[PDB]
């Protein structure tokens, strides 16, 4: 399939450089998978989402999206026009208050969530979860986060917007999650952008346009962009039977394009997130 005048940033994924405009990728598109996007929430309601978004826990008031955020990341995995994985399921788990803030132990409850609350859902194909959130390390941010990810998920987490090494945040530092990177359209490390060893990939991040609350349509820029570019692909992936939850985030770094990316700090994967479709 081909997407024209897609967003820079799906038709970065699907090329061997930048600069392009159409987003090519198979018409399964992620069907039969399921994407968790652990943020503000999702507006379901969005004509995006064309019925394939649900909010499946709050640990707030309201499982609203009153931010947008959520939405914005939800939107980067699977909305229709703004989406990698267009024929995606979307489950969202509001950790995130309103002001985009949340207590370490609500963040950690959710993460736990997830890991029952795939058995009580039909993912077939596979199933991810998108964390475009962090902090301070903490061993028990980590700790969930592994946890996640040795139950059966392809966990995505952004390495942070700190302009430094990663190693210091939760969790982006967590060895055995997919910690992802933000690059922008001319193949720059984003300024913002984490980097160290941590980090197992980078995905589009600068001047990402998605959906936004009130049913419209934004362009915003961040690790947590990026991070969504990633965790849709897996979806992708595993609905091709390409990778599992426990190999995607080797074999997108695996499959990346390599050394393309300029100014990555030395000791840092200079890899960029592609889908290696042919049309
Ligand atoms: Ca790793």
């Amino acid at each position: 399939a081909a997407q024209t005048n897609a967003p820079w940033g799906l038709a970065r994924i699907s090329s061997t450089s930048p600069g392009t405009s159409t987003y090519y990728y198979d018409e399964s598109a992620g069907q039969g998978s399921c994407v968790y996007v652990i943020d503000t929430g999702i507006e379901a309601s969005h004509p995006e989402f064309e019925g394939r978004a649900q909010m499946v826990k709050t640990y707030y008031y309201s499982s609203r999206d009153g931010n947008g955020h959520g939405t914005h990341c939800a939107g980067t995995v699977g909305s229709r026009t703004y989406g990698v994985a267009k024929k995606t399921q979307l489950f969202g788990v509001k950790v995130l208050d309103d002001n985009g803030s949340g207590q370490y132990s609500t963040i950690i409850a959710g993460m736990d969530f997830v890991a029952s609350d795939k058995n009580n859902r039909n993912c077939p194909k596979g199933v991810v979860a998108s964390l475009s959130l962090g902090g301070g390390y903490s061993s028990s941010v980590n700790s969930a986060a592994a946890r996640l990810q040795s139950s059966g998920v392809m966990v995505a987490v952004a390495a942070g917007n700190n302009n430094a090494d990663a190693r210091n945040y939760s969790p982006a530092s967590e060895p055995s999650v997919c910690t992802v990177g933000a690059s922008d359209r001319y193949d720059r490390r984003s300024s913002f952008s984490n980097y160290g060893s941590v980090l197992d990939i980078f995905g589009p991040g600068t001047s990402i346009l998605s959906t936004w609350i009130g049913g419209s349509t934004r362009s915003i820029s961040g690790t947590s962009m990026a991070t969504p570019h990633v965790a849709g692909l897996a979806a992708y992936l595993m609905t091709l039977g390409k990778t599992t939850a426990a190999s995607a985030c080797r074999y997108i770094a695996d499959t990346a394009n390599k050394g393309d990316l300029s100014n990555i700090p030395f000791g840092t994967v200079n890899l960029l997130a592609y889908n290696n479709y042919q049309a």
